[PDB]
C-alpha cells in the first residue's frame, strides 16, 4: 500500500481521488482527509458489506465496492454503495455482469481492466466509470478511451508519477491505496 507521497502528490490536482483499503477505519480517515471515493475491496463479504454499512452511517459519500459477481455488487448497492466496480478477468463473463447490473437499474457501474477495447465494450454496455489498471505505460489506454468519448476514466498505479501522467492524458479519478 502506497508510500505517504503518492496521496500527497495527488491532492494538488476537478480531479477526484479514490482511496482503496481492506478495512474501513483508514477508509474513514481518508474520507475526512479529502478522499472523494472510498473503495471497499475486502473479499469477506460479511466484513465487506459491514464496511459499506458503517461508511454510510459515518456519512461518507461515494462509497465504492469491487467484486467479480453482480449479485455481491447489488447487495453492496442496497446497503449503501453508490459505485459498483465489476472486476474484469474473464471478459465475456465480465460484460454480462455489467449488463445484469444495468437491468437492475444501477447508474454508476464501473469496470476494471487493462485493455481499452475491453473497457470500451463495457462502456457501451452500461459502465460509466472505466478503470484502467496499470498494475507499464498504461496511461496510453487512457488516451484511447478519451478519444472514444468516455467521460469518467480512472487510473490505478502504485506510483504518483504514473498517476500524474494519466491525469494529464485525461483521467479524472486517480486511485491510491493505503
Amino acid at each position: 500500500d502506497e508510500a505517504w507521497k503518492q496521496v500527497e502528490q495527488l491532492r494538488r490536482e476537478a480531479t477526484q481521488i479514490a482511496y482503496r483499503s481492506d478495512d474501513w477505519r483508514d477508509l474513514k480517515e481518508a474520507w475526512k482527509k479529502g478522499a472523494d471515493i472510498l473503495i471497499v475491496d475486502a473479499t469477506d463479504k460479511d466484513e465487506a458489506w459491514k464496511q459499506v454499512e458503517q461508511l454510510r452511517r459515518e456519512g461518507a459519500t461515494q462509497i465504492a465496492y469491487r467484486s467479480d459477481d453482480w449479485r455481491d455488487l447489488k447487495e453492496a448497492w442496497k446497503k449503501g454503495a453508490d459505485i459498483l466496480i465489476v472486476d474484469a478477468t474473464d471478459k465475456d463473463e465480465a460484460w454480462k455482469q455489467v449488463e445484469q447490473l444495468r437491468r437492475e437499474g444501477a447508474t454508476q457501474i464501473a469496470y476494471r481492466s487493462d485493455d481499452w477495447r475491453d473497457l470500451k465494450e463495457a462502456w457501451k454496455k452500461g459502465a460509466d466509470i472505466l478503470i484502467v489498471d496499470a498494475t507499464d505505460e498504461a496511461w496510453k489506454q487512457v488516451e484511447q478511451l478519451r478519444r472514444e468519448g468516455a467521460t469518467q476514466i480512472a487510473y490505478r498505479s502504485d506510483d504518483w508519477r504514473d498517476l500524474k501522467e494519466a491525469w494529464k492524458k485525461g483521467a479524472d479519478i486517480l486511485i491510491v491505496d493505503a
